[PDB]
């Protein structure tokens, strides 16, 4: 015990543990497409992941996290609303227990069956533990997933998940292409905003995709078998992994398309 999706550890208690919980830009929030407004100053996304080294995928109890070699510029997420270079360290899925919830982020309050975080952290802070204390450390790039022809580019993920089944298993991971986990289009919301995990660290610039990838039934009733405890502990399905949405306070999303 410790923080977690249970009755008794859930969002609604963070705050206890981590004051900032209630603060001036957290995340997820409501993206209220009326409200958001089209900024024509806003520049495509750059998302450069031709030479992505995956290393390993790890369930943390909270998820899990596919891991990158972020020890030089490999894959990098630049331009849109961001200044500068920012290296994916990892990426990781919030979902839900049914396909109508699991996302964090929702759209004139609909809710995603789930919803693809790739992390990338600001270089010029030097390591990732440096970058998350700076309002502008990290870039996370969103990608909500709604559940229908599968995606070919996350099987490679499906298959591999039940080798980590329980917290603190991993395994291997390499040669993965998260290229494969894009949709057609870049055009994005973005704001700014926190981690959506504890210790919800103010230091997020948010870049949210507005199309789906579309996965199947299949691949997501894959991730709703992975578990939250540990191996050989009473089975806690992970599933539910995901925070509300919170208050907008004073803060504007921008909109990258018209
Ligand atoms: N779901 S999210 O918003 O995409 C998202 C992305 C990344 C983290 C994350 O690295 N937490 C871990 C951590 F950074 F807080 C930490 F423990 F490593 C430390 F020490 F603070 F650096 C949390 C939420
Ligand atoms: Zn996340």
């Amino acid at each position: 015990h410790h923080w977690g999706y249970g009755k008794h550890n859930g969002p609604e208690h963070w705050h206890k543990d981590f004051p900032i919980a209630k603060g001036e830009r957290q995340s997820p929030v409501d993206i209220d497409t009326h409200t958001a407004k089209y900024d024509p100053s806003l520049k495509p996304l750059s998302v450069s992941y031709d030479q992505a080294t995956s290393l390993r995928i790890l369930n943390n109890g909270h998820a899990f996290n596919v891991e990158f070699d972020d020890s030089q510029d490999k894959a990098v997420l630049k331009g849109g609303p961001l200044d500068g270079t920012y290296r994916l360290i990892q990426f990781h899925f919030h979902w839900g227990s049914l396909d109508g919830q699991g996302s964090e982020h929702t759209v004139d309050k609909k809710k995603y069956a789930a919803e693809l975080h790739l992390v990338h952290w600001n270089t010029k802070y030097g390591d990732f533990g440096k970058a998350v204390q700076q309002p502008d450390g990290l870039a996370v790039l969103g990608i909500f997933l709604k559940v229908g022809s599968a995606k070919p580019g996350l099987q490679k993920v499906v298959d591999v998940l039940d080798s980590i089944k329980t917290k603190g298993k991993s395994a291997d991971f390499t040669n993965f292409d998260p290229r494969g986990l894009l949709p057609e289009s870049l055009d994005y919301w973005t704001y700014p905003g926190s981690l959506t995990t504890p210790p919800l660290l103010e230091c997020v610039t948010w870049i949210v995709l507005k199309e789906p990838i579309s996965v199947s039934s299949e691949q997501v009733l894959k991730f709703r078998k992975l578990n939250f405890n540990g191996e050989g502990e009473p089975e806690e399905l992970m599933v539910d992994n995901w925070r509300p949405a919170q208050p907008l306070k004073n803060r504007q999303i921008k909109a990258s398309f018209k």
